[PDB]
C-alpha cells in the first residue's frame, strides 16, 4: 500500500471508486498503483471496460500500463479531449449559442416571474487614496473586452433564450459626488434590473464621498457571473488598473455551454442523472427543525446571522480528525452538521444542499461566468452507528456526488416531479458551506481597498437556515443565517453552540455513537 492521499479532482475521486469496485480493495487514493494492488491484464481491461460504460471515457490499456497510479491516470483523462465526451473545446463561430441549464432557469425566471433585482450581484468598496476616475472606467472597459460574459446579452431564438454574444459593447463609469452618508442610500437605490437583451450586463458608479475618499459600487446579472467570478473580476480591475498584462483565457463561456448542451444527449449524462435518480427513488424526507414561530404559509426571506469562534484548540482538533479519518475538514464538518440537524429535528435520513464552484476542469477556473451548482447531500446519520462509520459514509456520499456533479440540479428537481411546498425549497431546506476566509485589504499603489457596507447578503435568506464555516487564521467560525419568521437569535446562537459541543466530543472520541453524543 502507497501512503494514502483522498482524491483531490473529479477525476481521481472517479477512477478511485472504479479501481475499488474492479480489485475488491477499499480506500484507492492518490498515489495508488494498479498493479502494485494487485491489479493484472484482465481486471486492468474491466477498469478500462468500467470507465467507458459510466463515463463513456476510452482510456487506451497502453496509457494504464504507462500511467498506473490514479494521479497519472486522472491527469491524462484532464489533458486528453480524444475518447472523452467530458472535454471543453473551443466552438465553431455561430450566430447565437445555447444557454447553459442555470442561464436557462434565471432567463425564465427574470422574463416570466418577475424576479425583481433578486439575481442582481451588488458589491461597493471603499477607496481610500488618490484615485483616477478615468483610470477605474479603462480597467472596467478592459474587463468588458476580456470577458465574454461581459458581452453577452440574450435573446429567444427557436423558443430557447441564447446567449448573444457582442464584439464591443458601450460602457461609460457614472461619476458622481456625495456625501458619505448620501452614499450609505444611493447604494441601495443604486440596485436595479437588468434588460436582458442589452449587454454589458455590468454598471458601475463611482461615488467621491471625500477629499482622498471614494466607493466604487459594482453590480451584474447573476446570469453571467458569480461568487467566484465577482472575485477574479475585483482581483483583474486591480491588476488591469495598475497597468498588468493578463494571461490568455483558453476557454469561454459559451464553450461550456455548447459543451453542456451536447453532453446531455450522451451515454454519460445518463448515468450522471442516474445517480442522483437512485439516490432519491424511495422516500425523500423533509427536515423536520423545531422552530420558535408557525412556519408561513408563504416563503420569507427576511433573514439574520449570527457567528462564533469555534477556538484555536477545537480548529486543530478537527484538523487532525480529518487526517486520522483520511476526509477532509469539509467533510468532517458535514457530517458533525448532520448530526446537530439530526438531534435538533430528530430524524435519521437527512438532506443539506452542498454548493460546489461547478469549475471541475483547470479551464474553468479563470472564467467569468455563472459555474456554481448545488449537490443535494443525503445522509443517515442513525442513532447506533458510531460517528466514525457516520463520517465515512459522509465521505463516500461526497465523493460519489462529485463523482456526478455534472448533472444539473434543475434537471433532477424536474425529473423528481414534485413533492414541493411553497413555505419550502426543493430537496433540501438547509445549506452548508465551508469557505478559507479573504482579506479585508488588498491594495493598490497610492489607494487602499476595504468593505464600505455591512458586506455579502444576511439580511436575505432563501433557505430556512444556511450554516457557514470560515477559516479565519486564528480559528474557524460558525456562520448562521436564518430565517427571522422561523428562529430567534436565541435558538440560533444555541443551536451553533451545540455544533461546537458535538465537533469537541467527535474530536475527543470519533468512535462514540450518534446516540451517545450529549450534545444537551
Ligand atoms: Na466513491
Amino acid at each position: 500500500r502507497s501512503e494514502y492521499v483522498a482524491p483531490r479532482s473529479v477525476w481521481e475521486a472517479r477512477l478511485a471508486q472504479v479501481w475499488e469496485q474492479v480489485l475488491n480493495v477499499p480506500q484507492v487514493g492518490a498515489l495508488d498503483d494498479f498493479f502494485a494492488l494487485g491489479g493484472h491484464s484482465l481486471r486492468a481491461m474491466r477498469v478500462l471496460s468500467s470507465m467507458h460504460n459510466e463515463y463513456q471515457v476510452d482510456i487506451p490499456l497502453r496509457i494504464l500500463f504507462e500511467k498506473p497510479t490514479i494521479q497519472e491516470l486522472a491527469a491524462f483523462i484532464e489533458e486528453t479531449a480524444k475518447g472523452n465526451v467530458f472535454s471543453i473545446e473551443p466552438v465553431q463561430k455561430q450566430a447565437y449559442y445555447p444557454v447553459s441549464s442555470a442561464q436557462k432557469r434565471m432567463y425564465i425566471l427574470d422574463q416570466f416571474e418577475g424576479v425583481g433585482i433578486s439575481y442582481n450581484m451588488p458589491s461597493t468598496m471603499l477607496i481610500e487614496g488618490k484615485l483616477e476616475r478615468t483610470r477605474v472606467e479603462a480597467a472596467f472597459q478592459r474587463l468588458i473586452a476580456r470577458h465574454e460574459s461581459l458581452r453577452t446579452s440574450f435573446a429567444v431564438v427557436n423558443g430557447e433564450p441564447v446567449q448573444n454574444i457582442h464584439e464591443d459593447v458601450p460602457f461609460a463609469l457614472a461619476y458622481s459626488e456625495v456625501t458619505e452618508e448620501e452614499a450609505r442610500e444611493l447604494v441601495s437605490s443604486l440596485v436595479q434590473p437588468f434588460d436582458l437583451e442589452v449587454a454589458p450586463l455590468i454598471r458601475v458608479s463611482l461615488l467621491k464621498i471625500g477629499e482622498d475618499r471614494y466607493v466604487l459600487f459594482t453590480d451584474m446579472h447573476h446570469s453571467i457571473s458569480d461568487g467566484v467570478s465577482s472575485g477574479i473580476l475585483l482581483a483583474e480591475w486591480v491588476q488591469l488598473y495598475q497597468g498588468d498584462v493578463l494571461p490568455e483565457l483558453r476557454i469561454q463561456y459559451k464553450d461550456f455551454a455548447v459543451w453542456q448542451q451536447e453532453f446531455s444527449q450522451s451515454a454519460a449524462f445518463h448515468k450522471q442523472e442516474a445517480y442522483w435518480l437512485q439516490t432519491f427513488a424511495d422516500d425523500i424526507p423533509v427536515l423536520n427543525l423545531p422552530t420558535d414561530f408557525t412556519r408561513p404559509s408563504t416563503q420569507s426571506f427576511a433573514g439574520d446571522q449570527c457567528t462564533i469562534g469555534a477556538g484555536k484548540a477545537l480548529t486543530e482538533g478537527l484538523h487532525q480528525l480529518a487526517q486520522a479519518t483520511g476526509t477532509t475538514l469539509y467533510m468532517v464538518l458535514l457530517a458533525a452538521y448532520n448530526v446537530l440537524l439530526a438531534k435538533y429535528a430528530g430524524q435519521e435520513d437527512i438532506i443539506v444542499g452542498t454548493p460546489i464552484t461547478g469549475r471541475s476542469h483547470a479551464d474553468l477556473e479563470p472564467i467569468v461566468g455563472m459555474f456554481v451548482n448545488t449537490l443535494a447531500m443525503r445522509n443517515k446519520p442513525q442513532r447506533e452507528k458510531t460517528f466514525s462509520e457516520f463520517l465515512q459514509e459522509v465521505k463516500q456520499n461526497a465523493l460519489d456526488a462529485y463523482g456526478h456533479q455534472d448533472y444539473p440540479f434543475e434537471e433532477l428537481v424536474e425529473k423528481l416531479a414534485i413533492a414541493r411546498d411553497l413555505s419550502r425549497n426543493p430537496l433540501f431546506d438547509t445549506v452548508f458551506t465551508f469557505q478559507n476566509s479573504t482579506e479585508e485589504v488588498m491594495t493598490l499603489p497610492e489607494c487602499t481597498l476595504a468593505p464600505f457596507m455591512t458586506d455579502e447578503t444576511g439580511q436575505h435568506a432563501k433557505f430556512d437556515l444556511t450554516f457557514s464555516a470560515t477559516e479565519e487564521r486564528e480559528e474557524m467560525t460558525i456562520g448562521v443565517e436564518y430565517s427571522t419568521s422561523l428562529f430567534t437569535r436565541e435558538t440560533m446562537e444555541r443551536f451553533s453552540r451545540h455544533f461546537l459541543t458535538i465537533a469537541a466530543s467527535i474530536v475527543q472520541n470519533p468512535h462514540i455513537r450518534l446516540g451517545e453524543i450529549d450534545m444537551l
